[PDB]
């Protein structure tokens, strides 16, 4: 039934743009929408990756590695899966492992890689692959792991037990002013619901 | 350490604006960020997303999802029922309202998240994730009556909670839909809890 008729640019920045989107609704009537898109997407299967990093060590409970950063759009600190945009020509797996190492210092091993999934499809066209990665915390490579943040990147690492993730998140939100990411919360919820 | 210095409007639509955010990086250097906000927020958050757990005796527990044409995505997406919280509406009540409009189901609140961010590197958009149980054996949920508001066109897809990630992958493989990130994160955690 439904499909895009036209996409009129409204305002283009260096990083983001706003479009008036015109589409066919499923009655046969023309309608419009305001859409956001990034300016950076090239041939990549998605804008970005987020990494679900399962830190595994012998005689430790598995931990989920998370990162805390200032997020200008939010006016505040956010707790999120390690994540970044996919470079031109880069595979999602490579981007995941690169971003993981840059933001946390850990070197991971790929476990699985999602199809491109939508970040906020009522608002934007942005997509990521969600890449599950196991981190062998017994390997010396991951012993005293040093984040190699990029220019103007400043990230703290927070590793939380998978078996208590949601309470550990609720506890952190109760103790400082910060926002947990919706994907992080959803994953912690399902850990509880299973 | 980091904080917002100022916000310059770049472009304001009916529904969404684009701002240039000037912020202080932790080294003492001033830096800029392109940020998207909705124009609709008062509110604890912009919206709600409902995790609807359909419980029928002698049946697998299902998670109820909606498929909708998403203009920014230029395609159909599979998502948790969701909408914006009406000014003067609680997140809980928004959840039940939305769940009923989108799916026809009448649920009960199990729990409700703090405001969580949707894509904090791009937008300030936030939601409450609201876990609802649906008594599928109740007479009110026998033939669930979905109420599409103006310009909403919503298919309901219920999937077994214990195979959710495999079932979502099937739909993407077979049907060229995009799965929402929050839905995929929850589906992953269901598999990862084992
Ligand atoms: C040299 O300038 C920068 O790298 C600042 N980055 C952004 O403004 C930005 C906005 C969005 C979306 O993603 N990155
Ligand atoms: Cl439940
Ligand atoms: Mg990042
Ligand atoms: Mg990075
Ligand atoms: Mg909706
Ligand atoms: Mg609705």
């Amino acid at each position: 039934k439904q499909y895009i008729i036209s996409e009129e640019l409204i305002s283009e920045g260096k990083w983001v743009k706003l479009e008036k989107t015109t589409y066919m609704d499923p009655t046969g009537k023309t309608r419009t929408w305001e859409s956001v898109k990034r300016t950076t997407r090239k041939e990549q299967t998605a804008d970005g990756v987020a990494v679900i990093p399962v830190l595994q060590r012998t005689l430790h409970y598995e931990c989920i590695v998370l990162v805390k950063q200032f997020r200008p759009p939010m006016g505040g600190y956010c707790i999120e899966f390690p994540a970044g945009l996919i470079d031109d020509g880069e595979t999602p797996e490579a981007a995941a492992l690169r971003e993981l190492e840059e933001e946390t210092g850990y070197k991971g091993d790929i476990a699985e890689c999602s199809p491109a999934v939508c970040m906020d499809p009522g608002l934007s066209n942005c997509t990521i692959h969600i890449v599950t990665v196991t981190i062998n915390g017994d390997d010396a490579e991951n012993a005293r792991p040093k984040p190699k943040p990029g220019d103007g990147e400043f990230v703290e690492v927070i590793s939380l037990p998978k078996n208590d993730l949601l309470q550990r998140l609720d506890a952190l939100v109760a103790e400082e002013h910060l926002t947990v990411d919706a994907r992080v919360y959803s994953y912690a919820l399902a850990l509880k619901h299973a």
